[PDB]
């Protein structure tokens, strides 16, 4: 349950608006983003990950190495500098993004066919579920 490789199609997405609002995403943009279908493509090779999140109007790409802190500029999101770090906690993949926002990051649980993703910012959690295509 440590293998996140694949093309992942969205099944559910709860509190997406609250999480985007916690990041200060423009209100008008949030209402469009709530309509867009999101696809998550992950390439995982040892510690090296390439993550690509795509919609009609929006893309979010990030590459990282597990265990290696990296400077991140969330240019397509809230446009902030964070110090990001992705590590394993048992079978959970955990990202912490140190910076202005508290409790910022995500956690991924892979259970065979399904990927559970919890994105956090401040007091908000967005819960997403994907199924491998
Ligand atoms: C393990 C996957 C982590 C991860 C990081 C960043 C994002 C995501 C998943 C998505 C797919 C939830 C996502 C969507 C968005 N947009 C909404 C504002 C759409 C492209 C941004 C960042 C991430």
């Amino acid at each position: 349950t440590r293998d996140a490789n694949g093309t992942w199609e969205m099944e559910s997405n709860e509190n997406f608006e609250g999480w985007m609002k916690a990041l200060d995403i423009d209100f008008a943009l949030r209402k469009i983003a709530v309509r867009l279908t999101l696809t998550l493509v992950i390439d995982q090779d040892g510690d090296n990950f390439k993550v690509k999140c795509t919609s009609t109007f929006w893309n979010y790409d990030v590459d990282f190495t597990v265990g290696v802190e990296f400077d991140e500029y969330t240019k397509s999101l809230d446009n902030r500098h964070v110090k990001a770090l992705v590590t394993w906690e048992g079978d959970v993949l955990v990202s912490v993004q140190k910076g202005e926002k508290e409790n910022r990051g995500w956690k991924k649980w892979i259970e065979g066919d399904k990927l559970y993703l919890e994105l956090t910012c401040g007091d908000q959690v967005c819960r997403q579920v994907f199924k491998k295509k």
